[PDB]
């Protein structure tokens, strides 16, 4: 690999995982158009599986990007329209507080704060509806974003109901399958376990637990080479053969919301570019602190901007992702570690290492 990669990653992973105790890492560093693959510790811990090119990381919410575009897919197929009222699709929606809610305000948070979890009791169809039919919001819609599990996961769950599929056949044979992401899951195989990486909270070993919603808001596992295709997908969806799929990830990286220097779009989240890390933590969910924030709509939606830092974090209680690119720079980073350590720690590393490429 081009050693100046070589030295920057290895000198801000090193001391990164040093200071956070971090089990095991794997990066990837996309450049000029191709991907250079770093790894470290242990998958295992116990059992002294290192981590590999191959080892399976949760994503938690950086699956919503992979959400976002597939709705975009879903979209430019013509199935369904961000326009549409959620009853649309629901139609069992009957409670009034859901009238005047789209699916671009459950996409993009801003439904009137939709609560950031889904509560364990809540497993069924049935309890599902219940609990949004008794949610009562606390705004107006299209006025406030609050980041909610329960938001874009209900978009992703009726994006895909005129398809026919279930959630997850419709990842698999709309996005996964067309992009070449093999080792890209939202069940895990039984033949894929032996890479499956656990998660480490309070040094136990732990791996996500089954909930509503999931496979939408927070599900995936994949490795560090499939997660590198999915920043070079994004980066350069020119480049992708499916029509409707190279169009959903437009969609995804359209600007439909502003608050303060962050931009909204389908899962992703962007800020103009150039920018530095304070303002990325303070522009974005990476903050220690859950907020509500008021935004102003972009009519219409800025269709993809180059130059931005287009990115996501996500978590599970055991493990810690990142991704983040810059399409003017043909530029990304994935970060993916089996600790949930702060955000701020991993923003501020990736910047120091795509600072130091572009
Ligand atoms: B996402 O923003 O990473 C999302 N992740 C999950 O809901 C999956 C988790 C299961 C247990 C812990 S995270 C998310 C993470 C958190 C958090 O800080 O743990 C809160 C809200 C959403
Ligand atoms: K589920």
């Amino acid at each position: 690999a081009p050693q100046q990669i070589n030295d920057i990653v290895h000198r801000t992973i090193t001391p990164l995982i040093e200071q956070q105790k971090i089990p095991g890492m794997a990066v990837a560093v996309i450049y000029q158009g191709k991907p250079y693959y770093f790894t470290w510790g242990y998958a295992d811990i116990a059992k002294k599986q290192p981590v590999t090119q191959q080892t399976l990381f949760e994503l938690g919410s950086v699956s919503k990007t992979f959400t976002g575009v597939l709705g975009g897919d879903a979209i430019a197929r013509g199935e369904i329209k961000l326009s549409d009222p959620t009853t649309k699709y629901w139609p069992e929606l009957t409670a009034k507080q859901w009238n005047g809610i789209t699916l671009l305000h459950l996409a993009t948070y801003t439904a009137g704060g939709l609560p950031l979890q889904v509560p364990d009791e809540v497993k069924s169809s049935s309890d599902l509806l219940r609990f949004y039919q008794n949610w009562q919001p606390a705004w107006a819609p299209g006025t406030q974003r609050l980041y909610a599990n329960s938001s874009i996961g209900l978009f992703g769950a009726l994006a895909v109901k005129p398809s026919g599929l279930s959630f997850e056949q419709a990842m698999q044979t709309r996005v996964f399958q067309p992009l070449k992401l093999n080792h890209t899951w939202i069940n895990v195989p039984p033949a894929e376990e032996k890479n499956y990486a656990w998660g480490y909270r309070e040094g136990k070993a732990v791996h996500v637990s089954p909930g509503a919603l999931d496979a939408e808001a927070y599900g995936v596992k994949s490795t560090i080479e499939d997660m590198a295709r999915w920043v070079q997908s994004n980066l350069k969806p020119l480049d992708i053969n499916e029509k409707t799929l190279q169009q959903g990830i437009q969609l995804a990286q359209s600007r439909y919301w502003q608050t303060g220097d962050m931009y909204q779009g389908l899962g992703w989240e962007m800020l103009d570019w150039p920018v530095n890390p304070d303002s990325i933590i303070n522009g974005s969910d990476a903050k220690i602190a859950l907020a509500a924030r008021p935004v102003k709509a972009i009519t219409p939606p800025t269709p993809a901007v180059r130059a931005s830092w287009v990115h996501k974090t996500g978590a599970t209680g055991g493990f810690g992702s990142y991704v983040a690119f810059i399409p003017e720079k043909e530029l990304g980073i994935v970060m993916l570690a089996n600790k949930n350590y702060p955000n701020p720690a991993r923003v501020d590393a990736a910047w120091q290492i795509l600072n130091a490429l572009q």
